[PDB]
């Protein structure tokens, strides 16, 4: 019969919560998580010397980065996040701020994650253009990877780009996409949406360009995705859907799209097959 879905955008209530110190500061950002409900605003966090730390060097390299690596319409947004949401090296932008700066933009809005959500949880947020993200910094041992999304992470690779009509519909579209589908058809749309949204590269006036969030806010893997020692591959649902997605390293390989808009039309052929 058909599984339960989120049919508002309040429904999502439902789901979303499905060393020493480091450990009681993650208590913290995961017991606000599970505290927020729908119309809540997102609460603020008073971050530490050593996360602004961390998020000023995270911050300081990718933007010695991004003007030869990022694509055209993450650069284009880039500076409106800057004068309206407090980007800067000494200060880590507030979620609130940035789901009110989204809301204006796209109509995307962020609701605080505690943790990890499964696919389907995940993706039925994007269908009321909702994005969970997590509030917490990486830890400071390792600012250029880390193998678990931060709040750099959502803010520095994702946020850039919900801005962005086209790409904010096409997230969208594969969150409709899979609301109430079938267990199969939600780990190929959660793997198509792997391989563009979080570590997608695109073509633009001929050069290799990347999109993917997972790569924008990763020092050390964004310079690899455009070495380049890295594989690479046309986006194609029926084949890319296959590929297993890696957690704790580098992928393996990485998928380039044509436009947001193709990638749209080429997941739209897709879905209507599966
Ligand atoms: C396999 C799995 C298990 C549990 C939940 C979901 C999945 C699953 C199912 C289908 C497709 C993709 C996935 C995994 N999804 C994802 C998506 N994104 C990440 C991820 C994104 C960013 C980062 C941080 C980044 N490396 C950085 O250094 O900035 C770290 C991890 C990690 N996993
Ligand atoms: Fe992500």
């Amino acid at each position: 019969s058909v599984p339960w879905f989120p049919k508002k955008i309040s429904d999502l209530d439902h789901c979303a919560n499905r060393d020493n110190v480091y450990r009681k500061r993650r208590k913290y950002f995961a017991d606000l998580a599970m505290n927020y409900k729908h119309g809540d605003p997102i609460p603020k966090v008073e971050f530490t010397e050593e996360e602004i730390k961390t998020w000023g060097t995270v911050f300081r390299e990718l933007n010695k980065l991004y003007p030869t690596h990022a694509c055209r319409e993450y650069l284009k947004n880039l500076p409106l996040l800057s004068k309206y949401c407090g980007y800067r090296e000494d200060n880590i932008p507030q979620l609130e701020d940035v789901s009110n700066f989204l809301k204006e933009r796209t109509g995307f809005s962020i609701r605080p994650v505690a943790g990890y959500l499964s696919p389907r949880d995940f993706l039925s947020g994007l269908a009321f253009r909702v994005f969970h993200c997590t509030q917490y910094v990486r830890h400071s041992s390792d600012p250029f990877y880390t193998p678990e999304p931060d709040t750099c992470h959502e803010l520095l690779g994702h946020v850039p780009l919900l801005a962005e009509p086209s790409f904010a519909q096409f997230s969208q579209e594969i969150g409709l996409a899979s609301l109430g589908a079938s267990e199969e058809a939600v780990q190929k749309l959660a793997t198509c949406y792997f391989f563009t949204v979080e570590f997608g590269l695109c073509k633009q006036d001929g050069q290799l360009r990347v999109f993917g969030a997972g790569l924008l806010s990763s020092i050390s893997e964004l310079k690899h995705a455009l070495s380049g020692h890295a594989k690479v591959k046309p986006f194609d649902p029926k084949i890319t859907c296959k590929q297993e997605c890696l957690i704790t390293t580098f992928q393996d390989v990485y998928f380039v799209s044509e436009s947001f808009e193709d990638a749209k039309e080429k997941m739209r052929e897709f879905t209507k097959t599966i």
